């Protein structure tokens, strides 16, 4: 069965929160149009993510490498990789999250920062790296408040900019976005915003 | 006496990190030139730093209000109150870190995220958010091992960027940035580029 793995970055609940709307009616249109396939949810704020320091760089350097390790950067290896794993395994993958602070939630960021593994994400080359995730098809559902694809705030989106980059990085190619952006900012559009919005992640789905 | 806190993200050692390195000479050299100073030194990999989420954010926003709190929202406004009140109360603040992945650690963003208080750091008025830490001298102190200021890397620098951008959203001006980079890309002008850097540290720490 084909294997999808939705990774969930923001607790709040769907009342409150458009970018948990949205996750969630993507989930839902994408569970209709393909009931087969082996859907995962991935809620990082009931994970446990360590951030990445030096246990886990020497950790996963050594790793590589077959060298002995110290106990702390074993366990760092193994958090790392049981994500990394579950994302390599995955046929899709869908990312759901906000824009808070210009950017991503720091969970999904330690999660990010799990998946950067030289021999499985990428490989070094003598003419520079290659990503090796070219067959993995990802998405990309952001909802924000503001309006960050022009005016004066065009320059600081940090959030979708990150994932997109790295996932570039990685070698995902053709990524699905679905943007949900001012309806706090535009409060009188909001409702039309956010009803586009979710018809436009119906229609995504679909297809991905 | 002077009150300057010193935020380091970057625990790996200084013989290998140059963003490091670039912290503890910029450091050293300010003890030197300013001695009386209350130099305190924040090292994040040390810190207990919960991820912000839903309890962190309705926590924030009830106590704002002076209304009740769950425990798990409560020690969460503890945890962020902790490091918002040091960075408040310091007259000068500089940031040590790495960029990896393309961004600042994590570490550092969830500090980020913790100093994000409506009006701690900034206020709303009917015109738009104004910054509240206009008086306050912040300095950053970056070093990446490729160029990001010009070439294919460019477009995507947010580390450095992202914490210029949420310390001006705060109100902060003329910071002072030093960067060190491109000592990985070009290994043959690494110990060219690290020594005019660390000079650059020690002439900006001196008038800092
Ligand atoms: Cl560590
Ligand atoms: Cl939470």
């Amino acid at each position: 069965m084909t294997k999808v793995l939705f990774v969930k970055a923001n607790n709040r609940p769907a009342e409150q929160a458009v970018s948990v709307k949205l996750y969630e009616a993507f989930l839902a249109s994408y569970k209709e149009a393909h009931p087969n396939d082996t859907v995962v949810e991935l809620d990082l704020y009931k994970e446990e993510l360590p951030y990445v320091g030096v246990d886990m760089i020497n950790g996963t350097f050594k790793a590589g490498k077959g060298f002995d390790l110290t106990e702390e950067e074993a366990k760092a290896v193994a958090v790392a990789d049981k994500y990394l794993n579950q994302f390599l395994e995955a046929d899709k993958v869908v990312f759901g999250f906000p824009l808070w602070n210009l950017t991503i939630p720091a969970v999904l960021h330690t999660y990010i920062d799990y998946l950067n593994r030289a021999g499985k994400t990428f490989k070094y080359t003598p003419e520079g790296p290659v990503g090796l995730i070219g067959d993995k098809k990802i998405a990309l559902l952001n909802a924000r408040g503001g309006v960050y694809s022009e005016g004066p705030a065009a320059e600081v989106e940090m959030a979708v900019k990150y994932v997109a980059s790295m996932m570039g990085f990685f070698g995902a190619t053709n990524m699905e976005t679905v943007v949900i952006e001012g309806h706090n900012q535009f409060p009188d559009k909001a409702e039309e915003i956010i009803t586009a919005g979710l018809e436009e992640a119906a229609k995504v789905a679909n297809k991905f």
